[PDB]
């Protein structure tokens, strides 16, 4: 048993080591995919970040001016490495770095600080009062140095310098660098309307640079606010909320006041009182234009409503022009209500595009990064959410309390420390499963192909019957595949950790995962090999099934919410799905920085995944187990269409796992018996055999005979178990077949009609392999093999492989294989076919040696051989037995008579018969009676014929005693432009007829990829339906167990004592434990006292409040340092049992802070204005009077002091709003009257967006790009696996030599190639139509646009045009028509993916430096491959469609040269040049009797000779021995020549050289004066070829072949039918004329071959053994047609191995030994020259004594078991015949024959010289 495994692994290694040009690429193919992801590793360094702090965002409650300067200042939210001054505990200004604040400080220091300034102001006021009453300069002079120092201040100096380009000439660069100047002067950082308004709007939207900013700013400026609960309380809230709007209205009315003044200033300047002392023009235009601009702005934004639906329908219309800011809805405070509830809540309806998604609170997968992109991360602030919430909350607070509580609000993000920030993980998470699953599509396909092919060409079944069970071969295949794949993964093992792909994970567990996946893959291979039984089909539908098995992995990527751990496991029964889940968990562990190192196994990577890597491993191993069980079941239930009979599925329910026939003589133990057996083929309808009843015995060498196609191979293969019998007894001696299958398959040799052998194996190894399956060790086989080598004669080719041997050598090797070992039941079939008699007699001697205890059923067609060996002959005619018994009984019961075998331009055939009848009343045979002999008249006639040998011209004769050939013959009786058009139409109809009869191989290699992409598209259609975003309540305890804190800064103020004490204790921290009904799920809790457990300095204290909070005590320290250092420690500590890395920091409120406020004190400026008005007397204006009234309120709302800073983290998507609301509630509760309990008064906010069927334009767009990207390589796979199916027919035509036989006809290579190309492009154009039909049916909007549909159709058609002439050269390289398909499909798919995905990664979703240019370089370089032109074009079309629909959503050419124009108009040239390359590679880079013959051939020669040879030679490379050498024979027309010789001499070699297959090494072959080295198109016009190996399409009938070659020979289309009928009636091919070529017997096949050779009537016919494997009575018809052609005068050359056929036809002879001729004369010349005397044979010791006593001159030649042969000359044959007939009973002679130097004897005498 283990010895069998050792032998099988030995032979597998032996065959593999001969192919170390394909094993290596099989081993290293998966590693070839990982070349892009080493360059991505090297080109994506981990760009580490630096810790940077955030600016303090302002808020409208902090003051209108601070809010505006903030929104203009921190537009980009630039984080700063150093901490900001506003992050200190007490500073909330953070703006003195600006030059405006600096010059204001300089003004406040130089003036209004020294007492001199106050004295000057008082003196000026007194002087003004005195002048007013009337209607010193020393202090003014003393003020001159002060102002001189003021104007010379460096702050003012740089201010004056930078204000030089202050909008000179209307603006130096408009809105290009003026923003920079404004930032310098206000944002000092260390890095229905007027037609004028409409015109400005249209001008600004015209500019695309300013159009993007004018998308959200317009709702912010001229938007509208809708409030549905129009309550009086709501209205007073809004009156307390529009305070900043009122301030803006006042400041807008201020600029309108320059109309009451107008020219009053100019009146003073021109004609006032005391104008004589004794600009305005340049500034007034600016004032008026900014007045107009402020007039254009809309300031009334609140609009009432009553219904939510009305609010939504108005908001939609407003946002159509971007005029809807936000919608505020209060669930409480109904319009009929007018009071303030103690607890008030509102829900802010908003657009989805300007709010974050409510269904999710954070990123699903944690990563590094502060999440601080100003345009998308901070969607609340620039979207107008935080401002609106602040305004409404300030309104409600001022409406509730009456202390007005002036406290500003600022926000400040917690800074992030330095991290890695690698971009490789983003592409890794989306591409790694693909590259890890596509690396396993080539090896599985190759293994499936190898197994199915081995099952196909008769390799598993030929050894299964010998000694091997299916378990043995199955486990050897399993172990071999496991070893190879283990080597593959071991090469893959140390490739990524040393490739720097991973750095933390242990590279040992993934090795186990890879071996589990290897087991899964080999089990899949076993299953798939059991599924198929055809080479082409299995090669085709191999990777498609695997890839569509990987397909549903994308579904879980789409459905990230539906999938659970149980749901993951449920569909994890597929190996690729479990593999992909393992891959994604590995990248999840790697992205966290921990990786899988013997610790993360059994642990979920992200929150409640509840799925383990060990769980995936368990799923994979159980998948392998169930797959193996199913494979075993299917193998033992469905072996396939051909092979062992199929057991039924009930094998597991059982507990156990008339007078012409001779009677049986005694001593005949029945070994094999088959009675009443009938076999029927379903398509034919006529049974092959009907009523077989045989009695084979234990040791008799019984010969099986019958005409070709009767029952022979069927009957001799039905008892070896490889063909299912259709009822019939098969009992072989108590061990019945189909029951004792194992017992009968122990001692049984077998050789089929054809040859079965291992291609990559030598003779010696082939013998040793089968010399050890019977328990024999190495020693027995080694001692045994040499005897077989020396007996079979195959000792000169011991180590000469197996594929260089001809048919006879293969037959000899097969019979030697069946001979070795002990096999009682050998079933040798047809050992004598195309073999020389010299080896045939050796075969006979070997067979009679092994007949003592063996049953032999040897079958043949040489009746002489059967008579010599077979002691019992059974003949089967038309599938039924006709006669049986010993040959003596057969000739007794079927006539016993003598035959005259005289041979015969000389010949009369008119008087020889007359004189013969007078005595006894070129193959003339005369029947003579064996008995009633006169014994003297016969001798008299013999003497007369001897005397009349030459004059009659017969020249030869012989006498035989009843040969079996006559018995067989007796019993077989009763049983031009039009020419090219014709060529192309004939080839087209031939290909069409071939294809229509291959249905299962048409709709499986063509439309299967269409079904694949259809399934992929349908799966991509299935998507999670849109759901409206829920009403998200906003309270910080959503996360639970948070890490808050506070600062208690600036405790001096009594209000600051009031606050930061009611916040900490009573209502928890926000609204939890609020003494009423709110969020009942969260418990109130109990307080925990202070704690100071034992980064920076010391750990500050903390306290656990009643709510789930651990607020800290960072009150007196630097908050920034501790808050930025605790978070790394926090996330490090969070790794304990929480591998999802959840954080606890979520906010923080730092009380205290102050800013410098201008101490105008209100009425001081009003007094200044009144003074200037009463002095200048230019005042007076209703606008002036109404605007000079609210100055104290204007200044009060302008600024606010004593503010708070609200810290926040940014990972949470709602931290800002939640903690801002918490701080606002704390402020409101703090400043409250000391009358009510400050616990039952709070505010809760909800940020539910509008209930609109619209999603965020940042994931659906990415979702659409992904869904067009997941269906972007499926189409590549489909259109990469289609063109490979067109090379199978080409390579199978090349291998079986059918294409060359077509080239023998008058067909130019170009016409054949263009017909093939036209058929391919017509055939290809059923895939493009199908895929575009699927596209239009699914309405793929990326391509179903009418503008792009013709573009897509043209792209597909051109891709098909330029893809066909690329696989044409492959047919000239491969040899097996299933490895070429796999290799080509894999290579095409690999280049397609590695051309498309690289550009997709490099250009989209990535902006590279110094390699982005390389992307353009390769795009200009990679266009040569049509696959790149297809994939890149398709993805670019999809991307362009995405961009167009994005711009259409914002509000808004396929034939382009750079889009598809360069793709299309530079691919047709590629197609035509590749076709020209195909044509180029098609045309290029592809002793005595003979002494007089050679001299006459050279130096002139006969002018009428047809194919005069000249010194033909040939030596195969690597052999150092010429196959043929120096051949020169001239043939006259009308002469039938004979090329006889030993097997392997080179007859086939010479024919294939002279027919144009093999190039001539040296010499010339002058065919009618035309050299073969010259053009052979005209040489092909006068030839007909019948090769030794059949070359025909098995899916056609003979009549189709005849029509095809009649069209190809130039025959007009009206005589085709009549000449076809003439040919079929002259060759007898009429019963099977209209039958398929696949179901043809060997004799039938050769008959068809010679029939197709003779068509067209050329003056030359070439035959390469037309009679090998041909039954008698079929030779005679060939002889008749050949002699008809000869008497027609056209020369014919014939070769054979039967001696009778040549002497019947062939005139001249040429014995070829080792490629060297030995004779040239005709039959009688050789018989007279070579050999002497007469040859007499006898068939039964005393006979030898009689012969030596009567005949002095004789030789005991050919001494065998039961026959004798001699060369007695004597004087005349009459005396020898007389003495033989005298001693008939004395010698016990059974069979005798007398002749004179037969050609077989001289043949074996020539053959024995070696
Ligand atoms: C509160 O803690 C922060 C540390 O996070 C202290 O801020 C640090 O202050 C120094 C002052 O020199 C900053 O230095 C910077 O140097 C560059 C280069 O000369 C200069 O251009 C900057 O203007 C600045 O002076 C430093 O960046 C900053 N932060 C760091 C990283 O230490 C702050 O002083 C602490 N407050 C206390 C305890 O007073
Ligand atoms: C909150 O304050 C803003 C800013 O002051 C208010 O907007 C302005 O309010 C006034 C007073 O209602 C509006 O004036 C009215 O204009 C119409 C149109 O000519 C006129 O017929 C009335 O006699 C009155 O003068 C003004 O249009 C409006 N906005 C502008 C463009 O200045 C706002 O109304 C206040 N919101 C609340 C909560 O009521
Ligand atoms: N798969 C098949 N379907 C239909 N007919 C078949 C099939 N295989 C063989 N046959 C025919 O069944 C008959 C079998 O007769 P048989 O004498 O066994 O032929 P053979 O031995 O295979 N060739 P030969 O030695 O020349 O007679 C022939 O007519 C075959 O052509
Ligand atoms: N590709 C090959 N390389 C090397 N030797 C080969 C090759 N093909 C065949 N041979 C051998 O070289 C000789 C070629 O002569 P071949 O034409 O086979 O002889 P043959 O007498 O015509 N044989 P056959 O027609 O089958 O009876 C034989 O000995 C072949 O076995
Ligand atoms: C002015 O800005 C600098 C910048 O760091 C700061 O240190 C300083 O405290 C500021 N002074 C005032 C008065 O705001
Ligand atoms: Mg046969
Ligand atoms: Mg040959």
């Amino acid at each position: 048993f283990v010895r069998q495994i050792q032998l099988l692994l030995w032979k597998n290694w032996t065959l593999r080591k001969r192919q170390k040009i394909r094993f290596v690429v099989e081993l290293v193919w998966p590693l070839s995919l990982f070349l892009v992801l080493i360059w991505l590793r090297n080109a994506n360094p981990l760009y580490s970040h630096h810790e940077c702090h955030f600016p303090n965002k302002a808020m409208p409650s902090a003051g209108m001016l601070p809010w505006l300067q903030g929104i203009f200042c921190n537009v980009n939210n630039p984080c700063f490495q150093s901490p900001t001054p506003g992050e200190s505990p007490g500073i909330v200004s953070n703006y003195n770095n600006s030059i405006l604040a600096r010059v204001y400080r300089d003004f406040q220091e130089l003036l209004m600080n020294a007492p001199e300034s106050q004295h000057l102001g008082r003196i000026w006021t007194e002087l003004h009062i005195l002048s007013q009453f009337m209607d010193w300069g020393g202090i003014l002079s003393d003020m001159s140095p002060r102002i001189q120092e003021f104007i010379h201040r460096p702050s003012m100096q740089d201010l004056l310098w930078v204000t030089r380009p202050l909008m000179q000439n209307g603006g130096p660069e408009t809105f290009t660098k003026l923003m920079g100047i404004l930032s310098d002067l206000l944002c000092g950082y260390p890095e229905r309307t007027t037609s004028f308004c409409n015109a400005l709007i249209q001008s600004l939207e015209s500019n695309p640079l300013t159009k993007i900013a004018w998308r959200a700013a317009k709702p912010l400026l001229m938007g509208k606010i809708l409030y549905t609960p129009d309550s009086p309380a709501a209205r007073r809230i809004l009156k307390n909320a529009n305070s900043t709007f009122e301030e803006l209205e006042h400041v807008r009315k201020l600029v309108k006041a320059w109309e009451e003044v107008g020219p009053q200033i100019w009146y003073f300047f021109d004609n006032s009182t005391q104008m004589n002392m004794i600009i305005f023009n340049i500034t007034d235009r600016t004032l008026r234009l900014v007045n107009q601009y402020l007039e254009c702005l809309v300031l009334d934004k609140f609009e009432s409503y009553n219904d939510e639906t009305q609010l939504t329908q108005r908001a939609l219309s407003l946002l159509e022009e971007n005029m809807f800011w936000a919608g505020v809805v209060f669930p409480d405070m109904y319009p009929w209500t007018s009071s303030l509830p103690p607890h008030v809540k509102y829900k802010i309806r908003m657009d989805i595009d300007v709010v974050e998604k409510t269904n999710k609170i954070k990123d699903r997968y944690w990563d590094s990064g502060p999440r601080a992109d100003p345009v998308e991360d901070f969607r609340y602030i620039w979207g107008g959410f935080a401002y609106l919430q602040d305004m409404v909350e300030q309104g409600i607070t001022r409406s509730q309390v009456q202390a007005e509580a002036p406290v500003g609000i600022y926000l400040q993000q917690m800074p992030y420390p330095c991290f890695v920030d690698d971009s490789f993980m983003i592409i890794l998470n989306r591409c790694f499963p693909i590259f890890m699953v596509l690396a396993w599509i080539y090896s599985v396909s190759m293994t499936v192909k190898s197994i199915v092919l081995e099952k196909e060409l008769r390799l598993k079944e030929t050894l299964k019957n010998q000694g091997v069970s299916n378990a043995v071969i199955w486990c050897t295949w399993f172990l071999d595949s496991f070893s190879i794949m283990s080597m593959s993964i071991f090469l893959l093992t140390i490739f990524i950790m040393h490739g720097r792909i991973l750095h933390y994970s242990d590279p040992f567990i993934l090795f186990l995962f890879l071996l589990a996946f290897s087991t899964a893959t080999i089990m899949l291979c076993f299953l798939l090999s059991t599924f198929f039984s055809k080479a082409s089909l299995a090669a085709a539908c191999s990777g498609v099934i695997y890839f569509t098995l990987y397909l549903p992995h994308i579904l879980c990527f789409a459905w990230q919410d539906r999938m659970t751990a149980e749901l993951k496991k449920a569909v994890s029964l597929l190996s690729p799905v479990a593999f992909g889940f393992g891959t994604e968990y590995l990248v999840r562990f790697e992205e966290q920085g921990l990786g899988l190192q013997w610790s993360n196994i059994g642990n979920s990577p992200t929150e409640g995944d509840e799925f383990s890597f060990l769980l995936s491993m368990q799923m994979m191993l159980l998948d392998a187990a169930v797959y193996g069980l199913l494979a075993w079941y299917l193998d033992q239930v469905f072996p396939g269409d051909y092979g062992t009979p199929l057991p039924w599925y009930f094998l597991l329910q059982e507990s156990y796992w008339d007078s012409f026939f001779e009677r049986e003589h005694p001593g005949w133990v029945p070994g094999v018996c088959v009675k009443n057996l009938v076999k029927i083929f379903e398509p034919c309808g006529r049974p092959a055999v009907d009523r077989l009843n045989i009695t084979f015995y234990e040791n008799q060498i019984t010969a099986f005979l019958g005409h070709n196609g009767a029952g022979k191979t069927t009957t001799l293969s039905i008892l070896t178990g490889l063909l299912p019998p259709t009822s019939g007894t098969v009992l072989v001696g108590g061990r019945d077949i189909e029951t004792s299958l194992d017992a009968v398959r122990q001692s049984l040799g077998m050789c089929p009609q054809h040859n079965i052998l291992f291609h990559h194996l030598t003779v010696a190894e082939h013998m040793l392999f089968y010399a050890q399956l019977k328990g024999k060790s190495q020693e027995e086989a080694q001692l045994e093999m040499e005897a077989m080598l020396e007996d079979t004669g195959l000792h000169h080719k011991r180590n000469e492989e197996a594929q260089d041997l001809s048919g006879g050598m293969q037959r000899k090797l097969s019979v030697a294989i069946a001979f070795v070992g002990d096999a009682k039941v050998v079933i040798l079939d047809e050992p004598t076919s195309g073999v020389d008699p010299y080896s045939r007699r050796s075969i006979w001697d070997l067979l009679l040696k092994y007949r003592s205890g063996r049953t032999i059923i040897m079958s043949t067609h040489h009746m002489d051989e059967a008579d010599l060996l077979g002691d019992r002959i059974a003949i089967i005619a038309q599938g039924r037995l006709y006669c049986s018994g010993t040959p003596l009984f057969l000739k007794n019961c079927f006539g016993t008579g003598l035959y005259l075998t005289l041979v015969r331009l000389d010949g009369d055939v008119n008087e020889l018969m007359d004189v013969v009848l007078h005595h006894v009343p070129q193959e003339l045979i005369f029947l003579l009676p064996n008995k009633n002999f006169k014994h003297r008249a016969y001798a008299s006639l013999f003497r007369e014929l001897e005397e009349t040998l030459a004059d009659l011209g017969l020249s030869s004769f012989g006498i035989s005693d009843t040969p079996l050939e006559e018995i067989f013959l007796k019993v077989t009786e009763d049983s031009g432009t039009q020419l090219v058009l014709q060529h192309v139409q004939a080839l087209l109809v031939k290909r069409f007829q071939h294809t229509i009869r291959s249905h299962k191989d048409f709709l499986a290699q063509i439309v299967l990829p269409a079904t694949f992409v259809f399934l992929a598209l349908m799966l991509s259609i299935v998507i999670p339906p849109f759901g409206e975003y829920p009403a998200l309540t906003l309270h910080p305890w959503i996360y639970g167990q948070q890490y808050t804190f506070f600062s208690m800064d600036e405790p001096g103020s009594e209000q600051f004592t009031v606050l930061a004490d009611v916040l900490l204790n009573k209502p928890g921290f926000g609204n939890r434990c609020l003494k009423e009904g709110w969020l009942p799920e969260y418990p109130c809790g109990n307080s925990t006292p202070w704690k100071t457990p034992s980064a920076g300095g010391l750990p500050p204290p903390q306290r656990t409040q009643r709510s789930t909070e651990i607020l800290q005590d960072l009150t007196d320290r630097n908050i920034s340092d501790f808050l930025v250092k605790t978070y790394p420690a926090l996330i490090r500590s969070s790794l304990k049992s929480k591998f999802w890395v959840n954080e606890q920091r979520y906010g923080g409120i730092s009380i205290g802070g102050k800013l410098p406020v201008v101490p105008i004190t209100g009425e001081a400026l009003v007094g200044f204005l009144s003074d200037l008005g009463r002095i200048m007397n230019v005042s007076g204006g209703p606008i002036t009077r109404e605007a000079s009234k609210e100055i104290p309120d204007f200044l009060k709302h302008l600024e606010t002091e004593d503010n708070i800073k609200v810290w926040f983290n940014n990972k949470g998507w709602h931290a800002l709003v939640s903690f801002l609301n918490v701080a606002h509630n704390a402020i409101l509760r703090a400043s409250l009257p000391k009358d009510r309990s400050p616990e039952e008064y709070g505010i809760t906010v909800i940020s539910q967006p509008l209930n609109l069927t619209k999603e965020q334009l940042s994931e659906i767009t990415v979702l659409t790009t992904s869904v067009d990207a997941v269906v972007a390589i499926c189409v590549i796979f489909s259109m990469s696996f289609v063109p490979a199916s067109f090379v199978l027919y080409l390579i199978q035509e090349r291998v079986n030599k059918s294409k060359h036989l077509q080239f023998i006809s008058g067909v130019s290579p170009t016409t054949y190639w263009v017909t093939n190309f036209l058929w391919d492009i017509m055939n290809y154009s059923v895939s493009a139509g199908l895929v575009v039909g699927i596209f239009i049916g699914f309405q793929k909007k990326a391509y179903t646009s009418p503008e792009n549909l013709p573009a897509l159709v043209a792209l597909l058609l051109l891709y098909g045009w330029a893809v066909i002439p690329m696989m044409y050269p492959a047919s000239f390289l491969f040899d097996v028509p299933s490895t070429a398909y796999v290799a080509l499909s894999c290579a095409n798919l690999f280049i397609g993916i590695n051309s498309s995905a690289i550009t997709f990664i490099l250009e989209l979703f990535e902006n590279n430096r110094t390699l982005l240019r390389f992307n353009a370089v390769l795009r200009k370089l990679l266009i040569v491959f049509p696959h790149f032109c297809l994939g890149r074009g398709l993805i670019d079309l999809a991307l362009s469609q995405a961009v167009t629909d994005v711009y259409a959503r914002f509000g808004e050419n396929p034939f382009h040269w750079d889009l598809i124009g360069k793709n299309l108009f530079a691919m047709v040239v590629e197609g035509v040049v590749y076709f020209l390359l195909t044509l180029l590679v098609q045309r290029h880079f592809f002793d005595d009797d003979v002494a007089e013959e050679r001299q006459r051939i050279i130096t002139g020669g006969n002018k009428t000779d047809i194919l005069r040879l000249h010194e033909l030679t040939k030596i195969y490379p690597g052999t150092s021995s010429p196959a043929v050498d120096r051949l020169c024979v001239g043939v006259r027309p009308g002469e039938c020549f004979g090329l006889l010789g030993v097997n392997g001499a080179g007859k086939t070699t010479t024919f294939k050289m002279l027919t144009g297959d093999t190039t001539v090494t040296s010499g010339d072959a002058t065919v009618a004066g035309k050299s073969i080295l010259t053009n052979i198109s005209e040489v092909h016009q006068n030839m007909g070829y019948c090769p030794q190996f059949d070359a025909i399409d098995e899916l056609l009938t003979g009549r189709e072949h005849l029509y095809l070659y009649a069209r190809l020979r130039g025959v007009p289309a009206e005589e085709i039918e009549k000449v076809a009928n003439w040919s079929i009636k002259s060759l007898g091919l009429t019963v099977y004329a209209d039958c398929l070529a696949g179901t043809y017997s060997g004799g039938n096949k050769r008959k068809l071959s010679t029939a197709i050779a003779l068509i067209g009537c050329p003056p030359l016919v070439l035959l390469d053994e037309p009679t090998t494997g041909m039954d008698p009575q079929a030779r005679r018809m060939l002889w008749n047609v050949i002699v008809s052609i000869i008497r027609e005068g056209r020369a014919v050359v014939l070769t054979s191995h039967s001696m009778e056929e040549c002497e019947a036809l062939c005139t001249r002879l040429a014995i070829m030994v080792k490629g060297a001729f030995r004779c040239m004369g005709t039959i009688q010349h050789l018989k007279s020259k070579f050999g002497d005397g007469y040859i007499v044979t006898m068939k039964i010791n005393p006979v030898e004594q009689f012969f030596q006593g009567n005949f002095p001159g004789s030789v005991q030649r050919e001494r065998h078991y039961n026959m004798l042969q001699f060369q007695v000359s004597s004087s005349s044959l009459a005396r020898i015949f007389q003495l033989l007939l005298s001693h008939k009973d004395s010698l016990l002679i059974e069979e005798y024959s007398v002749t004179q130097t037969t050609l077989d004897q001289v043949f074996v005498n020539f053959a024995k010289q070696q």
